[PDB]
């Protein structure tokens, strides 16, 4: 009675409004250009124009959700950094002053920070969604239960929909997690049948000379795990984590609201493979925005079938490269809604 | 009285070396793992080199969009009719434009230059008219090299007004029916390839690129020479964007290039003065054929994947987003 079902919710999700689309194609040919020259800014206009949740183009309000866990892998030495960082930069979120808080008041978008599985207690400011204190080990057993993984996507899918009633017109999806590029390396790896030497890269400048464990710990939570590769949510709960089962929910959410989802990097690559296994409708809601420099992305952006418009080196996560393409997102709509076609 | 070009191009400095390392030591230091924000950083140091920007404080934008028609239209190998020049650079003023609806939206200016219109003055639009038109490229020069230098001079003297007006980013655009046909000439002679692989099965496209060939064989301009190529086989609005690339540097400020049009004003550039180069940021990887060899050929890697090809300085305009992104991680990131 509480929420919706997983399965309501998904099914929800609709197909773009093709109507719509041709209707701006129509009139994004007859503007005051020669046709197509501004390629992949109409195909967005176009795209955004068969979300039915928006209105005339209308993108003001946006914002960039960001999902923070601890992971049971840190326990295997994939991560330089002392593991109680997420903590303290989810703190550092509400002061405002990371990376993507500067990047996304620069863009104009609302930063939302989520608690899905920090080991911690509440934090003052960050929204309390803890599954628990911390995935469990993905390379000696389970991060989750299959359970939890579907009602972290209930929930976290249920937000993005509350913050959608609420007049958000373009959600972004950011994460924070120490050692968390060990999971999604592994559902990298899933997701595109591929071995993890191919999926598995620096993350948080992980010693090269030492890049040969990262991959060892990775092929030990596949083999240990042996997730389906066709059942997102069974490779979410096996090898991944609270992050990114948490974006997984947002990108469901935004497609089920007919609203965009702006991707960040390498760790949202993992979930978007996860949330299309889950409902194919919704790759149609998601934007790219930038190519991470994680070694696996270019794996994980062909099976996705989307071509990010920033190519920036960028491998921080926390939704920073997100809030770049925001801009472009506003871009795409001022082109459609105040650029001329015969004004005289 | 103008000044020489010899002496505007004096002020163009290298990077300041110091300022950069400092910059380095600034990002290294933020909360964020070491390097993380890639090409966002790079931007950011190249930009504390420049000695014309104080505090990255890079608010006031102005993108300058350089429209002419070019003699070689001649030859039928525009794509639209010239009047579309005036039309649009009247819809310029009107800001219904492209690079307008842009530029707005990324909070920057546009200054509309008629440097050879085929038209009479036009309202609302600054007069650099130095002809109703440039000379055919396929059966002599664009135009005199006088004439080049002159409006070299005239457009970076613009530019330097406009930064000392308080002007901190510039952008160049242009407009100009069949200049795709000068640029291929530019870029092929400047990097030294068959105009087959500059010229963007159609028997339009065979005579597109027999029509540059042409060009060069005539007028058989001497590669080494940047103003001479822009006389012999280039046109006004490419000139006047390599003017607005050469009073920026002399500013010490940055300059975003656009598309093609704007890679061959790049190329002779830094053909007059290599230092120009360190003030130039890319944008976008223009569609253009030729585009890649050009980019090359400057050794800059473009950060937006937009196959874009309209020009008039649009995709300089999504570029400014990120000189404002790269400021305001430099200036409000947290460190210690
Ligand atoms: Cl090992």
């Amino acid at each position: 009675q509480g929420m919706q079902t997983l399965s309501s919710i998904l099914r929800t999700i609709a197909p773009l409004d093709s109507k719509a689309m041709a209707r701006a194609t129509t009139r994004l040919d007859g503007l005051l250009k020669p046709q197509g020259s501004l390629g992949r800014l109409e195909q967005l206009a176009i795209q955004l124009a068969g979300m039915r949740g928006l209105y005339g183009h209308q993108v003001d309000r946006k914002q960039i959700i960001v999902m923070a866990a601890d992971h049971g892998v840190y326990d295997e030495g994939v991560a330089i950094s002392p593991r109680v960082v997420t903590m303290v930069q989810a703190l550092n979120m509400v002061r405002g002053v990371t990376g993507v808080c500067v990047l996304a008041a620069n863009a104009g978008a609302e930063v939302k920070i989520v608690d899905v599985g920090i080991d911690s207690d509440t934090l003052p400011g960050v929204i309390d969604m803890k599954v628990a204190r911390g995935s469990g080990n993905i390379a000696r057993g389970a991060a989750m239960t299959r359970q939890q993984a579907e009602d972290l996507l209930i929930a976290s899918a249920t937000l993005t929909l509350q913050q959608a009633a609420g007049g958000v017109k373009v959600f972004g999806v950011g994460e924070l997690g120490m050692a968390n590029t060990t999971p999604a390396a592994a559902m990298v790896s899933v997701f595109t049948d591929s071995d993890p030497e191919l999926a598995v890269g620096i993350g948080a400048n992980f010693p090269s000379e030492q890049l040969h464990h990262k991959v060892a710990v990775v092929r030990r939570a596949i083999e240990t795990n042996q997730p389906d590769a066709s059942d997102g949510i069974d490779v979410l709960a096996k090898v991944g984590g609270f992050d990114l089962v948490g974006m997984t929910g947002v990108m469901l959410g935004a497609a089920a609201a007919g609203l965009p989802v702006v991707l960040d990097g390498f760790l949202s690559y993992a979930s978007a493979l996860a949330a299309c296994r889950i409902e194919a409708k919704v790759r149609d809601y998601l934007i790219p925005s930038h190519l991470s420099a994680e070694k696996g992305a270019v794996i994980a952006l062909n099976h996705l079938q989307l071509e990010p418009y920033l190519q920036m080196g960028m491998r921080l996560g926390e939704g920073s490269g997100a809030a770049l393409a925001m801009h472009l997102v506003d871009a795409a709509c001022a082109m459609y809604n105040n650029m001329g076609s015969l004004a005289e």
